[PDB]
């Protein structure tokens, strides 16, 4: 199924008829960082399998729901179960839910992810406000926009220089300062590793040379589809490790260690994003 | 349809029966740089849709013609409507028209494109003679030659060190000097960005570190197919901007600005390539 | 055909019924480096075309056999005819033979390849023990593990930091010292060029900047599938040239020159790997 105007419209019509919520904020939460979704008020849960033209996610399994409701007095839609390109989903499958958000009325998209640290100032448990990216799949002919352009949504050749809204980064930092955890908050450039293997020790050393501050396997495809259709983005990485130190010391990362860092910072991140939603202009 | 000997032969036979031109020069023109094709003499226009085994281009739309005729006393074939890999065309679709050129008798292929400037000496409106390239799709398993080798055309493992003919670069510079616009003419290394998004500000900074002088979304696939089958190449970039300055100043590029630079330099480039064709050995 | 547990099990059952060998060592030999396979003792040759679920290799042609038998008193299985991703084989086709090795009992995989030299200390005829890699296809969304995870074989997110066993590198060096050819033996980082074009002169210069010591078109896909399912790896490159010198001098490489270096070093490499097999713990 192509992520075109007709197919996205049929999905949006179903959601409007089931939900009665017109959201203007969308959220996509990283591994182990979804507790906020469980606290949406006056909420409606819509399994992906029931939405016309949504991608099939049964081979992967696990949760796959759209959740609509209220947070801090604002109307929102959340993806509960994020789609990743290392699972084998196509460009069209990644893009369709973001384009449905657009048709539903979403103007701001808030994103979190788990990432490895490259910059020497970063350690386990830190947060990085993403200010730009290096898209290795895009340079190498696997950009999420390869294919015919869907002109109803945006232009053939997008400019990404303002993909990460500056005012939203400033608001996120302001709230950290107001609650005295600003010493955890950095800014940086995100390298997109297609995955699913963690970057090797020698790949980590290369990324340091290239000006990358963090590395992850998500986020950039959704950012590009959002920017193409005029949705503002805030993206925040939770740092699980420092991959440069691990390479120097012959120490390794694994998914169990990553999830343990997520559980340590989950409550703080939930509170932070609730206040961001509340305070959005 | 595979870009094999039998399929290319059926296309070449049709063209010979309609055209009565046996060209030894081929040309592929960049965005907004095709006025020379409109001035081919004693010309025959053959829409792609009518040529056996040519790729289907109706989803994209717009012009798609082969044009054969005479320029400066030489017999030529031009692609009017260039195929780009960011549109979703396969390796086989990109390669078949170049292999048809080979079977028709083409020995030299002349190419122009629009590109972003990386080297600090480059500004809007400059020309770059391409002397080498960095093929990010090729390193990343999206080379135009991935698949079975078509042995009738060339070897399994090509050497690209002479892909950009040195004598043709010298002739192009000589003509610029003869007509006193050599101050516009540089040489440089071309980075292939698969596209369709313009390189991000942080990608631009990375490309500077890696020794790239310009960045574009075309040209390298056709160069590789030509080199594989023994066709000499001259490739010239028209610089639309300097992406490093734009990143430092938080300024952006877009397709409207690119086309405006093309219109400013179109007449000069048309005259330059007419004389190159005339003077080819 | 997917490289899943059921499909690999049907292949392994056929091999066990034809062969009566339960190997614990697997070998994959590089271009022109397969003489050791011709000397396996008490051997059984099984053409790929006869093995359930093995990939079809007739479009490429040439030899394609599994060979089981004894070397130095050890039970081994060899791939005679290696699959390369530049030929167009999918992730699943590359992975299935390695996963069959796992089910047959293989615990150690020995690999050779032909490669270009990047490090200035490397010259034609040298050997490089591979200690790490830079996987350009993997960073760019063409990792061999893209797709659903086959949980029976390994984890969704593998760690590659110990992919190249340290003790096996030390044993290989010890044997070189015992037979006085240690002056040929280096260690280094392997860059995976998807291919099939040799790295261009400007790509070679980029690879030097990024910390690469050698460049090749094979090996990394098999290493990743082996590491995912717990098989130890030793990988050795035979250096055909120095690509940085060739770029500075405007000199070229080709497949004929590569095979001539392989023939010069074939006998020594055969003896080295026979002793490694004999001495494995
Ligand atoms: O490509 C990625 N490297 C890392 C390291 C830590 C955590 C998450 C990710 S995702
Ligand atoms: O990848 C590309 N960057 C640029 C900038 C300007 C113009 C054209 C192109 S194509
Ligand atoms: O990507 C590759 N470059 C080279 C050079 C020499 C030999 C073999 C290979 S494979």
């Amino acid at each position: 199924v192509v992520a075109n105007y007709e197919n996205a419209s049929m999905a949006a019509d179903y959601i409007k008829r089931v939900s009665n919520v017109l959201p203007d904020i969308g959220i996509i939460c990283g591994s182990g960082l979804g507790k906020l979704i469980e606290e949406i008020e006056e909420r409606k849960v819509i399994p992906y399998i029931n939405i016309p033209n949504f991608p099939k996610t049964t081979v992967a399994g696990h949760v796959g729901n759209l959740v609509l409701g209220s947070v801090g007095g604002r109307k929102i839609v959340a993806m509960q179960g994020r789609l990743h390109m290392y699972e084998g989903y196509s460009n069209q499958e990644i893009a369709l839910p973001i384009r449905v958000m657009k048709l539903l009325g979403v103007r701001v998209l808030l994103i979190t992810n788990l990432a490895g640290g490259i910059n020497r100032k970063l350690k386990s448990g830190d947060f990085v406000l993403i200010k730009g990216h290096i898209n290795f799949p895009g340079l190498g002919l696997n950009n999420v926009l390869v294919g015919p352009n869907q002109d109803e949504f945006g232009p053939r050749f997008p400019d990404l220089s303002n993909a990460y809204d500056r005012l939203l980064q400033q608001l996120a930092l302001k709230i950290a300062q107001e609650n005295d955890f600003q010493d955890l908050v950095h800014e940086g450039v995100y390298a997109f590793n297609g995955g699913p293997t963690y970057e090797s020790p020698d790949e980590s050393n290369m990324l340091l040379k290239l000006g990358c501050d963090v590395v992850g396997m998500s986020t950039v495809p959704e950012v590009i589809i959002a920017c193409h259709c005029g949705i503002k983005v805030l993206a925040v990485s939770l740092i699980a490790n420092n991959s440069i130190l691990d390479a120097e010391n012959d120490v390794s990362i694994n998914h169990e260690k990553v999830l343990a860092v997520a559980e340590k910072r989950a409550d703080l991140l939930q509170m932070w994003f609730k206040e961001i939603i509340t305070r959005l202009p």
